[PDB]
């Protein structure tokens, strides 16, 4: 039906598993993928630090405490949760 994650107990386990936060990540993870610039390297090392810090992320603000999350990346993804939240939440 969709495409099977290959996922497991593996360790170093996502200490953010927010269906929100995962899922617009990795969106925006393989499009800066399929856009092929600096933002690929950039966003996938930010992705990894956001899911690696076991910090309550309910705002764009908890993102933004991450250095990994440059300026641009800051926006973007504040705009990200911001858009969906002002189109329901859910």
């Amino acid at each position: 039906a969709a495409a099977p994650v290959r996922l497991g107990r593996k360790r170093p386990l996502p200490a953010c598993p927010n269906p929100l936060f995962v899922r617009w990540l990795t969106e925006w993870r393989d499009e800066a993928t399929r856009s092929r610039r600096r933002t690929r390297f950039v966003f996938q090392k930010a992705l990894r630090s956001l899911r690696r810090y076991p910090l309550p992320l309910r705002s764009g603000k908890e993102a933004k405490i991450l250095q990994h999350f440059g300026d641009g990346l800051c926006r973007m993804l504040d705009e990200r949760l911001q858009r969906h939240r002002t189109s329901g939440g859910d």
